[PDB]
């Protein structure tokens, strides 16, 4: 169950309950369509049928030859500027560059000569579970070469043209798509791969029972975290490589941290301070630590689920958790910006909204039955989300999340009261309580 | 008429004479598509028509397991940093909770029974118009019951497999949409909603007809503001709601502030200042107040119709219009902020360009069939793009604007010399012209 | 080949040997559709053929009302900050202009009446290569006016309702890009030109030989950097601008600099000092000066080859690349920002991994068929990617570039300890070495 | 030439229905010509086109 509470001592507030699912690795699998090599089509036939079997033959060829195009190139790709820098498909371009050593290919084309899915080793040593999810090799061989391997062309069937039509479709889409963003392909499309084939690799990779039922009870974000890597395409063989999110940290407890600017609420119009926690986003248990999400924007929320991303992540101690129920506290340096910028607005949390109203701004709370219910005054405030169907800060109206959950108010001074505005040093972007502090006194020491 | 004016003295310029189109709510719509009930498929036959049919039912199968997995799952997704944290689909996905309680779809069923449009009220109270798109249901019942609903089939003809192709194909790209967008959609593909089936919705919804016909002419753009939410799929009906962007500000003046850094131009390197209006961005006149834009790519411009959305707004008094005409004014605190980085630039405006050129970078105004005919020098300057077809700043090549408009050049002081250099404080990301002097004070108070 | 050094000094890295291929203007190109005027289609005939040919000839129909509404509108769209603002289809919006002048549509049509692809010289001047990719008009009036200029139809066969669907399909999907796109796409999909057209324009473009075959084998690239722009459609035409990359600076060095924080590394908690090389980014020689990418995620590499847009860039003297070498050279004030924010990261670069490694944090580097190979400890640290997979440093692992390239590592004594902590500024986000000093030094006459 | 595929080969390559219509038009002067001397005893006057 999602619970939440708003801290009315430094404007913020953090929603619990929530279950990780925290992406730690990649898994990369090498996905095959079978080809076949058509050179010349031979046929003087002026039949309405052959042509369109011939139009759709030539939307093949130049399926192919555009493919060979992209194979040819190297495939590449408040907080939050803390952050590391990643290579996102290094893993998959790692596995893609193999395909391209002799003899790897054979070894993926006989390894799948009896069955559509098989695990073969690479020549680095690597295992890799391959898939052949489309023979055009066998189709145009078996039911379109007496049609074009002869002058005279034994003239095909209507619905034969139709449906090599549909079978040729998901190549000229896989290219359709390669193409327009050079060879790399995020989310993963059911044209790259099928919700069926994609439940068939989940089923049959070499994960937990665990990782399996969350993969497959979520395959619309499993896609969204998955890469498509073009490859090879050489000796009758489509070649690309899929690389899926490895799941190594499940059900760890996370939560959401919502930050809003808190200001001192003096009629004197310039003379305000402000503070604002900057520390805002989404923080998971993991592995004794902590991992810090600055940009809550890269993790999806699916019911009580979190989907985040380790690459856009810190790791802290801890203790950076003592920050909610005391920015004070001793074990940790809670991080705060400093400003004199008193401009109004709203975060709409899990479960409620917080409201930080300032100078002349209209703020409010309504029900949509009812219309206004409460009217801030200016400072730091919160509503819970029960009985409540929008906020409005100025012009804003905002529409608040409807989710069932309980919301506890923790009365408290705002912290901004404790500071003297003549020694505030207010051009802070990255501080925390103690910088601010040393400034202060700093300041002071040259009084 | 577009007219635009640029101030010497801030290095800043203001395109006027804009209209609005502000998103100030929303409108939820529940688009339906009927479904057939469809078992196992009963045929021996190995006739190439009921091959192609019993495929394209499969298909169909899929598309709607695909779904049913998606219906399992919670959908959800210089001065911007000033901004507060809506949540864009609460409103619609507060609607598609309502429609997984109990006898919640069997309203919108029998409401849609006659007509394939109607208004129905949802449990909690509020007014849904209801569309039916597609009836999938009663073309499987009646032309494609007989050849499967019997073992000994009898044959379709080629036509019937082409148009349930035809059919059929448009919930395969709903499905498509929904599997690598997690649900949530935006911008509303025509496959969501054809253009025809959107300018009815428009016409049939309870709005102003200013606001009907704002929509009809610019539905493209209502498109990119709307999101479609997968909500359910039970009881042969398959349901999600289309949220559509309520425009309740219309046809007030807007204009556009942009703004480039103002340096001094001493010979001597690191011995320069600088400062740069941050309050770049559109506004629009809103209710009394202004509504402020930061992030001006967050407006989409139609001819002389601005665009925006309020979330992506603060609401200012409308006395930070004087920081144009006069950044000194005593009615508002003009934001700048400092800086000792006199790098070069320009900013394209509506109607012309604004240089910063300083060190030794080349900047210039070309015409097509002429080249260059104007050489600007150190610091910052202003060409109108009548008779101008580009800039170059270094080694960028801009090209402008070529609407139609008048430009004034508004001669003035660079108010970067009004500074003394070594109390200058250079570190300002969010400061003011107030703060910035309080600030020079106490440096000279130490003196 | 690919070479890198890190500079244990500054917590840097260069990675050389890259290729420039910079877009420093635009060319426009006109691409046509002839289309057939339809008015009433007459026919009482319930023939399954006829109506499949009727149904199609809707969605013709309804694709260019679509395109109708479109073309009604005006069509629109560390250091980062420190960038111009240009305008992205200025051209291409120039040229379109155009296109709505009288006549100016008939000097394009006419042109094109005996070729697929001609030059046409416009009102204004401009010469722009004009392409008609698909005739409707001919194929309409030749296959299907019998069909249904008649109210008692000549009953089409199969093959011509199949062929006239897969004709249509190319109109229904361009304007299916331009509806959500709002008459603007990129990149430039096969649907607004297929890779055989744009092979075929680039092959007939006022361009050197160099750019022909530079654009030819990296045509997906191009792509991703061209526009399409919906013009008009009048006159039986359909005509859309498609604006293509200029690439003026071909083959010049290029290097990427990868920067990451250097703090102190003293026990007591709070009472470190951090620094960090502001200036990462992509650089190439460019016209006696360097262009400065520094959002590197602009640029794309294929191979050794960097594809960037001087719109995101800056100009700067050749001396900037003294910082890599010598952070304290007199010829260029290198640029820092610094804090007290000593946490932990990684930065992948070309060919290993810089390592922050802080406070309690486990930093590691690991093989994939032995596991940890290398221990970090607290410091600026750095692994080549010869014989490493992976580094982890906390909870995030962080695969390699498994690119080939010699890595050097250049001992020196971290800048970061020249430094003494009570008078260091450490709120500096855009400041520079001397910046840095002046600052200590007005600390220190305060002292 | 145009039979054999369609039944030499338990999975038959479907024929056109062109190709149906056209043994049917063949085949039919073979089915008059046996028509003709089923009646008459294998001997027929006058000789029929
Ligand atoms: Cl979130
Ligand atoms: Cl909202
Ligand atoms: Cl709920
Ligand atoms: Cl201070
Ligand atoms: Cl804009
Ligand atoms: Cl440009
Ligand atoms: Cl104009
Ligand atoms: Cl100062
Ligand atoms: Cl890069
Ligand atoms: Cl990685
Ligand atoms: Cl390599
Ligand atoms: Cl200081
Ligand atoms: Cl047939």
């Amino acid at each position: 169950n999602i619970t939440e509470e708003f801290y009315q001592s430094t404007c913020s507030a953090v929603s619990k309950g929530y279950l990780s699912a925290l992406r730690t690795g990649w898994y990369t699998s090498v996905i095959t369509i079978e080809l076949s090599n058509i050179k010349e089509i031979k046929c003087n036939g002026t039949d309405a049928k052959v042509k369109l079997i011939k139009q759709e033959l030539d939307k093949y060829k130049n399926a192919v030859t555009e493919l060979q195009l992209l194979m040819q190139s190297t495939p590449a790709t408040f907080l939050g500027f803390l952050l590391g820098v990643g290579s996102a498909i290094a893993s998959g371009v790692a596995v893609s560059k193999v395909l391209h050593l002799e003899g790897e290919v054979n070894k993926i084309k006989s390894a799948l000569l009896s069955t559509n899915k098989a695990v073969v080793s690479l020549s680095n040593g690597v295992s890799v579970l391959t898939s052949k999810v489309l023979d055009l090799k066998n189709y145009i061989d078996k039911q379109l070469l007496p049609i074009v391997n002869k002058q005279s062309c034994s003239i095909p069937n209507i619905e034969t043209v139709i449906e090599f039509q549909q079978k040729n479709n998901r190549l000229l889409e896989i290219t359709r798509e390669f193409s327009v963003n050079a060879g790399v392909t995020t989310p993963v499309s059911t044209y790259m791969l099928t919700n069926s084939e994609l439940l068939s690799l989940i089923n049959d990779m070499p994960i937990t029972n665990d990782q399996k039922k969350l993969m497959s009870n979520n395959v619309q974000i499993v896609r969204q975290q998955s890469y498509s890597i073009m490859s090879i395409i050489k000796e009758e063989v489509l070649a690309y490589v899929v690389q899926l999110p490895l799941y190594g940290v499940i059900d760890t407890p996370c939560w959401k941290l919502h930050t809003s600017p808190l200001c001192t609420t003096n009629t004197k119009e310039g003379s305000n301070i402000c503070l604002t926690r900057t520390d805002r986003g989404w923080y998971c248990d993991n592995a004794g630590s902590v991992s810090f999400f600055p940009q809550a924007e890269t993790c999806k929320v699916q019911s009580n689920r979190v989907f985040c991303d380790t690459m856009n992540s810190l790791t802290l101690p801890s203790e950076v958790n003592l920050c909610n129920v005391d920015i004070f506290n001793p074990k940790y340096d809670c991080k705060i910006m400093t400003s004199k910028t008193d401009v109004s607005s709203s975060v709409i949390t899990s479960l409620g909204a917080i409201v930080s109203c300032y100078g002349k701004t209209k703020c409010t709370a309504s029900n949509k039955n009812r219309g206004i219910i409460k009217t801030f005054s200016n400072g730091c405030d919160y509503v819970s989300n029960k009985g409540v169907d929008t906020v409005s800060v100025g012009n804003t109206l905002y529409y608040v999340n409807k989710q069932e959950g309980k919301s506890l108010y923790v009365k408290g001074e705002p912290i901004i009261n404790f500071y003297d505005p003549l020694v505030f040093p207010s051009d802070e972007f990255d501080a925390s309580i103690s910088q601010v502090n040393e400034k202060i006194n700093q300041s002071l020491a040259f009084i």
